[PDB]
């Protein structure tokens, strides 16, 4: 047969026309108005949109569902402060098995890709408590996971590597073990030293030839020059186009013209930021960064833990939730924020050259219930169909894989 | 016996799992175990089972006008009140009787599939809609007395002392049946807010009808329009019969212009409902309920040219405003269900016949989720819903 797979009459936002999709293997082979010619497997998409899979930039996997159990969730009887979240991390990782955590990452998986996310980035916590056994649970239940969703790997150091000294050693042995990437927290109000916690995290990164992935949630002008210092060594260290922050709230609350100063050296870095759903302040400047055109991707951050207590790992419910945290109601606004659940999010993981619905590019796509990415935004309606590696994983609301 | 039982039904204000037993339009028994079995029951499986949501704002009348096309329609220019009041009146023009009644079903049958079985709805009446849009609404909301209950307010969303034709307008609506009466922005609208307010108060007198106040209007100039509203809510023998819809201004006006108005508010009986399409963030409405004041929640408009957005959904509504005022405590999330509930009803008028309570109204949610809180986070479908002690909706259909 022709094609293992055709995809009937699907609306391109980025063509703004209807077409069908020819794929074979994992691959897409053509995008034609019509295609002709025999076929094993087919899809209608009956004139909604089809959209390349979502990107979750920001998760913490290994820590997921923990609020869960009973009849109000969890650790919600009290209001969440960073440190205190860290305290119920080392508490509940002291008792924590390898096959929970792994059944967590799963389950958080299962919830992704049943809402059309592919590919996701996930943080794990590595301290003197969860030592790597929350790393090796979360790469077992990754190579489980391949025919799902692609899942890049953060080994974070939570608790500060100036606070918790065991932290640098652990985090070596994590990225021995295969992790992805390297990051830390908060350099200034949580490690109280800016200089040598990032000097240690580009250590660590250039030892292993890894990416960063740093959490800067510090507000203000604090925060700021927290990511202000990151960049500058991100070009001392010759790490341009390999560095994310994560959160970022600093650039809401901050003066303006701190950030207007601060755009081109986050250009010549090459800086990629994460804004995630959970969290994003009602002031972030979102629409002027992307029009700046600076990379900013988006996420869940946690689901249903000691950290956050909402969550379902839907990246187009996520895109509601921005557009009524920033106040957003035209069309480009809502495109802009599409963008950010794809292609924004696609670059930040490093995967452009493989990602959109192009000939050539990778058969991970999305089937939606609704005419554009406005429409999916807005009606939230269920996706119809999931498709990873050119094969249905998803449909109907069942993982049929 | 029985006409209905619901098994397994876990009530939030009793914090535990019980039967329930209907009769006509009514609850008549709420009991660990209900004995005996009859034609019509459903299992809540444990699942939390819900008096019916409030959706306390609405505008039925002009729904889905921004429909039909692969780009929502409008908004390709951005929101100001000025330029979406003209754009009603474009649309008002040409629009016939059919359309609008359509309009008001359909956003009818949206809300009662998310679980909402009361809304107020304004209507816009002025030179171009006149009475059109209020005779479609009545009209329908005669055909749907058996799916969900509808107030409706007169609304001259022109201004009373812009469109000049709008005094007789609103009296002849109020004639035809409408069940409240409102206005715009004293302020920046009508430039004229003693006037604007007086004679609101006047047509409300007339037609011995509540009142429900569009104020919009940000910083000073709104708690100072709220200010003078509530005053004269007291000087005309009104307390506890109005409303102010928005009151935007509560979020940016320095907190002491609040903390000196709440007595008023309270001594007035002034009750506030704050939607969420547009509450805003620093909007202090933890501290509004805290200090004992009656805030309402709503969907406002769905799919025009004032909000594109909306699924009519208040249950989808309460995560949205956890977001947009950043709130995450059990706590916090349980005042928000009060919200788009008894708070709602209070706005109302309807708190002695609500509640799921022996002797209230048999207008209830099954849910599929095990709490307010539970709900609110998972956003999980609603498995049954029943009006006036009759199931309209199972599994996603309504089959009233
Ligand atoms: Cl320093
Ligand atoms: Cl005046
Ligand atoms: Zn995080
Ligand atoms: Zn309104």
């Amino acid at each position: 047969k022709d094609f293992d797979l055709i995809i009937r009459n699907a609306y391109l936002s980025e063509k703004d026309s209807v077409y069908d999709i020819g794929i074979v293997g994992d691959r897409i082979i053509k995008i034609e108005a019509k295609i002709e010619g025999t076929v094993k497997d087919e899809i209608d998409a009956k004139g909604n949109l089809v959209s390349p899979g979502f990107v979750d930039a920001h998760t913490h996997m290994d820590k997921s569902f923990t609020s869960t159990g009973e009849r109000l969730p969890k650790f919600w009887s009290r209001p969440y402060t960073r440190d205190a979240a860290i305290e119920d991390g080392l508490k509940y990782y002291k008792n924590a098995t390898h096959e929970e955590i792994k059944r967590h990452v799963i389950e958080h998986a299962h919830m992704q890709v049943l809402h059309g996310t592919l590919y996701t980035r996930t943080h794990v916590d590595v301290d003197s408590v969860a030592k790597t056994k929350a790393v090796e649970a979360v790469l077992e239940a990754k190579e489980e996971l391949k025919d799902l969703i692609d899942i890049q790997v953060v080994a974070f150091a939570q608790s500060g590597f100036f606070v918790d000294l065991e932290s640098e050693s652990l985090i070596r042995k994590s990225l021995d073990m295969g992790c992805d990437l390297v990051g830390g927290v908060d350099p200034a109000t949580r490690e109280n030293n800016v200089e040598g916690s990032l000097d240690l995290c580009f250590k660590l990164a250039k030892e292993y030839d890894v990416d960063i992935d740093y959490h800067i949630a510090d507000i203000g002008t604090v925060g700021v020059y927290s990511i202000n210092r990151l960049a500058q060594k991100t070009i001392e260290n010759g790490y341009k186009g390999r560095v994310t922050t994560s959160h970022a709230w600093c650039f809401a609350d901050a003066p303006s013209e701190w950030l207007d100063e601060a755009i081109p050296l986050y250009k010549d870095s090459g800086m990629k930021f994460v804004t995630c759903f959970s969290s994003t302040p009602p002031t972030m400047p979102v629409i002027k960064l992307l029009e700046a055109g600076i990379n900013l991707g988006c996420a869940s951050d946690n689901i249903r833990d000691f950290w956050v207590p909402f969550g379902n790992g839907d990246m187009v419910q996520g895109a509601l939730i921005e557009t009524q945290r920033l106040e957003l109601k035209t069309n480009r606004d809502l495109g802009l924020i599409w963008k950010m659940i794809t292609s924004e999010g696609a670059r930040v993981l490093g995967i452009e050259k493989n990602y959109g619905i192009e000939v050539g590019k990778k058969a991970d796509l999305v089937v939606l219930n609704s005419l554009s990415p406005q429409w999916a935004i807005i009606d939230q309606a269920k996706r119809l169909c999931v498709i990873k590696n050119g094969r249905i994983i998803v449909k109907d609301e069942v993982i049929v894989a």
